[PDB]
């Protein structure tokens, strides 16, 4: 009878392409993005974290106000799960290295996640192991296991690139996006490959970490993207390659884009369109429409490299 | 849809969702529109869209040629910003030197130029030295948020219709935090051409109840309680200006949160207050109330919302593997 929505969850998902006009000067090609910022929590985490939550309710495996909901993460996806924990009424520990941002950690406690800050010296395998003896000795606990849910590329298979052709009228011939957990490109990746053929899907990595073509893993500041090893959800197959782009690429690009064209995007939305812009580029790719997605909102990492001329230029005056 | 050609067509159009867990049992219907989906976040979008498309229209101003200055910085600060980037204004906002670093830093990030002036002229001080300003520059015009009736208008135009179609005419009541006044009267004037039985209520800050008859004084809901009646602000068309307390909204904010997934600020906070506080009334038992969350949660991270959750984090201890 109305428009008004039954639940916080049916905000997620549903989000805008738009083309980019300025910074595309001298292209072929066509660039849309994919604005992830229009959700809940502001990143595409949203969907993922729904879609993990919700299959193991439908499969029968964790009761709200029973089940202690564990998992070693942090950074959007530590505060979408912490998101949806709170929406329908879960006990969320979240494992993460002490060293983890305060501004993430602060954000994952407003929405009630209990904290876990495991032994800096560990690192994250010290997460992970943290997390696997919690679950152990916790009487009604389940573990997500965000790299190797299936639910996480599903969810991509049937929202995130049905989303993406039908927004285009099926004329999207490229899609890239970077590699986290690998669900987005994997999802994404299969769904238009069945709906085309000849839709040719790219990955991207950070230069400083590319262990996907070969190199070895490493510390950068493309946040969100690049773990450090394949995760098991990430489809290899359905790319074409994984480009590479460097952090400072990647940073200038998400400054640019601010400037430029009204968007406030994170360092992973700068490489994925400097990866996009790149193939745009390419004379075989002339015409086309190549589409590319902005993971989340700039404003989140005020305290990151993105802002870091800015933050002191405004100390000194 | 088919891909957008510009950002600015994101602004609006903004859903409604009910509330169920924060209202149990007050008894009536409770939707919140939510202003987070904007692409700065903030219901300061439309304004600071009307404002400079109008006054393009009207021919007072050109891109690469007018200066654009503005004494104002918060959530529409951060919207005049991103307006000018996207069609190529200068931007020049001037605020007081004590202002938010994390605000100013946002501004600067879409190119606005942003001019401190004394910590202790406070906002005076900065109208002040934005006059200045115009006066002192070539091609330059202010944009005055408070007295511009572009800003109503819009509201009259978008959020106002958004709300009908979205409840397709069922809406009963309207509340809404005043900052310049623009949302509730644009809002209400519209709602009110519809249907004449709507109830239109305004919310401002209790320690600075200016529009209560009370004195001006310093509060916590930001975006909200200026300390003086703005211009454009039609008292006509509400039925009264309820208070709420800092304490009050900070708490409903970090409720809304944690029960809800609601990431919001103080401002939507109190508006929340205030609809469950209607919802109590007799006369309201089975209406729809709709109100309104202005911005996301997560830029006020320096604020007395997050206070709490800060020295917590702070106090955090590593523990062994
Ligand atoms: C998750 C994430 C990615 C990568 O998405 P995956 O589906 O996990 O591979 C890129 N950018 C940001 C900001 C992210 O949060
Ligand atoms: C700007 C604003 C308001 C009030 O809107 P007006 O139309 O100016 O009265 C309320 N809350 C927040 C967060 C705002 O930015």
């Amino acid at each position: 009878s109305t428009n008004i929505k039954k639940h916080v969850s049916q905000l997620i998902g549903r989000t805008p392409l738009v083309y980019l006009n300025k910074v595309t000067e001298g292209c072929g090609a066509y660039v849309a993005v994919k604005q992830e910022m229009m959700q809940p929590t502001a990143s595409i985490k949203d969907r993922p974290a729904y879609a993990m939550i919700t299959d193991a309710e439908e499969k029968n495996l964790i009761t709200p106000g029973k089940t202690t909901l564990i998992e070693p993460t942090s950074g959007n996806m530590g505060i979408s799960m912490a998101f949806m924990a709170a929406m329908k009424g879960y006990k969320m520990v979240l494992t993460m290295p002490s060293y983890t941002s305060l501004e993430r950690r602060v954000t994952m406690r407003a929405f009630g996640a209990e904290l876990i800050l495991t032994d800096p010296a560990k690192g994250m395998g010290g997460t992970v192991k943290k997390a696997y003896e919690l679950l152990e000795n916790t009487p009604n606990a389940h573990m997500l296991q965000q790299f190797s849910n299936p639910a996480n590329t599903q969810v991509h298979f049937e929202t995130t690139g049905p989303e993406i052709w039908e927004d285009t009228n099926g004329q999207v011939d490229i899609f890239v996006m970077g590699i986290g957990s690998g669900g987005t490109v994997s999802g994404v990746g299969q769904y238009l490959k069945s709906k085309n053929p000849n839709v040719k899907i790219y990955g991207v990595e950070p230069s400083e970490s590319n262990v996907l073509n070969g190199g070895k893993p490493g510390p950068h500041h493309i946040t969100g993207n690049g773990v450090g090893f394949k995760p098991d959800i990430l489809d290899l197959d359905v790319m074409e390659k994984v480009l590479e782009v460097s952090s400072e690429d990647a940073v200038n690009m998400a400054r640019v884009l601010a400037l430029k064209e009204g968007l406030m995007v994170g360092i992973s939305s700068g490489a994925n369109t400097v990866a996009a812009l790149r193939l745009a580029q390419l004379p075989e790719n002339k015409g086309k429409l190549i589409v590319t997605v902005h993971p989340s909102f700039g404003e989140r990492y005020l305290s990151s490299v993105l802002f870091q001329e800015l933050r002191q230029e405004a100390e000194n005056m």
